[PDB]
């Protein structure tokens, strides 16, 4: 079990990239904000992760408009091998319109 | 929306502590495995209340499902913490 659900904005949207294979590559920068209940206690979370989307989501998401607000869902992974950094792969992602 | 749903298995359990308002709070250490190489994926947790008393003193190697959210470990940090909600054992 290893699923990440988000709600989030587009902080950054890089240029798309591919694979020796040809697989389309987008790394994407998000920032979560909301407000939880912790132990019966409010608390504000402002979360920025990055996030890699390949093949059919990184066509999806090129040239995203920074600002656009995003639903994804997907894996954690470490950023590099034995890196405590942590990085969304992406298996699911929708654009909301305002 | 910010649910993070994983299996794991204890690599670090700290000692348990108390906020300043007397809350039980506890530090572990997970990682969880996946393939493709060996990709080992670690999480630091944080555990308050209840779900602290629970996984105080958790013998390290212990499989477990967690869920929760995720927040920076401080200020601008780089680093991630998942902010645990739910845990069970086995």
């Amino acid at each position: 079990m290893n699923t990440l659900e988000l709600s989030a904005r587009v902080l950054e949207c890089g240029a798309m990239r591919h694979t020796p294979a040809g697989l389309p590559a987008l790394e994407l920068l998000l920032v979560h904000e909301s407000e939880v209940v912790e132990a019966g206690h409010p608390r504000r979370v402002e979360l920025t992760i990055s996030a890699v989307a390949l093949g059919d989501l990184a066509l999806l998401l090129a040239d995203t408009p920074l600002g656009t607000e995003m639903q994804v869902q997907g894996f954690l992974a470490p950023a590099r091998k034995d890196s405590v950094k942590v990085k969304l792969h992406l298996q699911q992602a929708r654009r909301i319109a305002g």
